[PDB]
């Protein structure tokens, strides 16, 4: 809880308004609706882990999870997911109108890239800009397979998954390592199987709060034997690498 | 024409869909549609006035285009400018869609900072983020601004010039020195004014084709001297500086 106060008193003071427009506002409000900061964390514990420098780590830190604010807004605009609300407050253009909170979303992608830059190692900058298309691939992948689950592949619903969910946690594993100087060809892999995982989970948990999902192609029990099985892999291969609190952390996390 | 053909040939190499996606067709055509591309071409012809390496100067000059074209893509969209029309095609939304349309413009972000990331100089990395939230600002400030001319003073209107179009013009001046590890203090003051100028020249532009503008705030006489005044200066210190084909490209800009 100390590592998600160190998050939330950094990225405010990062969205605090600075020249009075209502845009901005927005883009406050939607890092205020708040969320579990998943990734943030993940990128603080995997980076104490291995000794990164608290400083540089917080920068990556914050600029995942505004990136993955921004994504939020732009998801949730009535031409694409239409959602009201989110963690139970009206939806950014709900709050401020679709064009305030299209700008908000874009502000807020732009203020993650300035933060990246900020911490000054160039394959940093790259493997982020990197991620972020990616990201953008999958939530286009996720749109166009709507009302299509017959002609569209498992494969290609879980390359989606790899795309939308994975990559962003591939690189809250990558970017610590990148900033140590260490290899990050096995922890990027590592990420990605816990993203999927991840998305799966959810997708589980919004068909028992009673598009083209893994639980749609696999049904409920294979799905879950698939979210199970990549995390258990990652779990293990935490533990077996020393990783502590990254895997105390996402042991805990599999409960809720 | 050779230089733009070269920047043609290399933006339509970036949008080139790779995963059969409407959102990349998108993409691709909202770049299709074309543009006059002053702004890659500035940072050409800049770059070549000062000795730099043609291909470092490409993946700015790319970059900096598909920004423009996704902010563009945005700006038309129904909650902000609603354009039907751009270039005298289909806005991207008219063809697409308007969340396919969202998106496509997100990706083009992505992929601008992605050339920019190539070019593996930090500082530019950081430059151009910089740029990329001033630009964001100015936008946000624009769409804010409408039915208050009487409550906005002449000095919130030019700061919004400064922020929505001549931030991306001093980042065009800007990028070639820092390729050349020159100064770009002088230059960028260059960009801004000369952006600022720009900007006026399109107002005037739209109200002989017969939103607070900076017409609207003077009127249609002292808007033209101000923007005929920093075009001057910018003209002169070009010159001045031995910026040839960078005075010349402004100079026969200036007839058109």
């Amino acid at each position: 809880s100390m590592k998600k106060e160190t998050i939330e008193r950094r990225i405010e003071e990062l969205v605090k308004p600075h020249f009075n427009l209502l845009t901005e506002s927005a883009m406050q409000y939607s890092v205020t609706a708040g969320g579990k900061r998943i990734r943030p964390l993940l990128v603080l514990t995997v980076g104490e882990d291995i000794g990164v420098e608290e400083e540089r780590l917080v920068d990556v830190a914050v600029a995942v999870e505004l990136f993955h604010t921004a994504s939020l807004v732009h998801d949730d605009l009535p031409p694409i997911d239409n959602a009201d609300f989110r963690r139970g407050k009206p939806s950014c253009h709900r709050a401020y109108g679709e064009g305030i909170a299209l700008l908000a979303g874009d502000g807020l992608f732009f203020l993650a890239f300035s933060q990246i830059a900020k911490v000054r190692e160039p394959k940093l900058f790259e493997e982020f800009s990197e991620t972020a298309y990616k990201l953008l691939l999958g939530e286009a992948m996720d749109v166009e397979f709507e009302r299509q689950e017959k002609e569209i592949s498992v494969e290609m619903v879980e390359k989606m998954y790899s795309f939308k969910t994975g990559a962003l946690f591939a690189f809250c594993f990558s970017a610590p390592f990148l900033l140590k100087g260490l290899d990050h060809t096995f922890v990027k892999k590592l990420g990605e199987k816990f993203g999927v995982a991840f998305q799966i989970y959810d997708d589980l948990k919004d068909v028992l709060g009673s598009k083209v999902t893994l639980v749609k192609k696999m049904g409920v029990q294979k799905a879950k034997q698939l979210a199970d099985k990549y995390y258990e892999e990652v779990l293990e291969a935490l533990e077996s690498e020393g990783l502590h609190r990254t895997f105390d952390f996402l042991r805990n996390l599999k409960k809720m």
